[PDB]
């Protein structure tokens, strides 16, 4: 069977892991879900096509040692994350695609900016911004909610067709 592994990645709660939670087990990340780094994992189809996704989601500290280098060298696709009301976190957007390149030695790594609690209404970062920055990469911009569910298949799914396809 086709494995997919994707990376979930972006500032000190966005909500990677309410993204990863709600497209594995379909609820809302809680106060009993693990905050040390874990991987997820699920069969799913995709287009017809029955896959298994991998999921890394990220957590612990901030460092550059060969080995944690190596090991995120081995994602296949990125999911970038920030929060649509923490303008810090979408401003840190491009430190994450700096260490993904990086470490990928290539520009033309799998990835998808999310802009994550769309449920929210006090937003700081609007769609336009996010779009802007999402063109200036050639990355696709998906809004998501991981609370309702809203855009959460899609981003998976579209990182899931990038990475499909460059492997082909
Ligand atoms: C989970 C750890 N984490 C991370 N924080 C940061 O930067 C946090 C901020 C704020 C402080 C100063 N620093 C710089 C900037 F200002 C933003 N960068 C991270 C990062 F670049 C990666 C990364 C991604 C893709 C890759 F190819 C590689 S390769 C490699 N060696 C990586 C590393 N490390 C790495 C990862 C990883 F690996 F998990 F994906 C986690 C990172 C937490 C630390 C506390 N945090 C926070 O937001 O505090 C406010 C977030
Ligand atoms: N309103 C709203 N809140 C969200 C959403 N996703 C996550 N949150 C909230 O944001 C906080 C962090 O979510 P979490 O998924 O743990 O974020 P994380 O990016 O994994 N944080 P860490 O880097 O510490 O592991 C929690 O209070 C959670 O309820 C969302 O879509 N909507
Ligand atoms: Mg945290
Ligand atoms: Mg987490």
């Amino acid at each position: 069977m086709t494995e997919y592994k994707l990376v979930v990645v972006g500032a000190d709660g966005v909500g990677k892991s309410a993204l990863t939670i709600q497209l594995i087990q379909n609820h809302f990340v809680d106060e009993y879900d693990p905050t040390i780094e874990d991987s997820y994992r699920k069969q799913v189809v995709i287009d017809g096509e029955t896959c298994l996704l991998d999921i890394l989601d990220t957590a612990g500290q901030e460092e550059y040692s060969a080995m944690r280098d190596q090991y995120m060298r081995t994602g296949e696709g990125f999911l970038c994350v920030f929060a649509i009301n923490n303008t810090k976190s979408f401003e840190d957007i491009h430190h994450y695609r700096e260490q993904i390149k990086r470490v990928k030695d290539s520009e033309d790594v799998p990835m998808v900016l999310v802009g994550n609690k769309s449920d929210l209404p006090s937003r700081t970062v609007d769609t336009k911004q996010a779009q802007d920055l999402a063109r200036s990469y050639g990355i696709p911009f998906i809004e998501t909610s991981a609370k309702t569910r809203q855009g959460v298949d899609d981003a998976f799914y579209t990182l899931v067709r990038e990475i499909r396809k460059h492997k082909e």
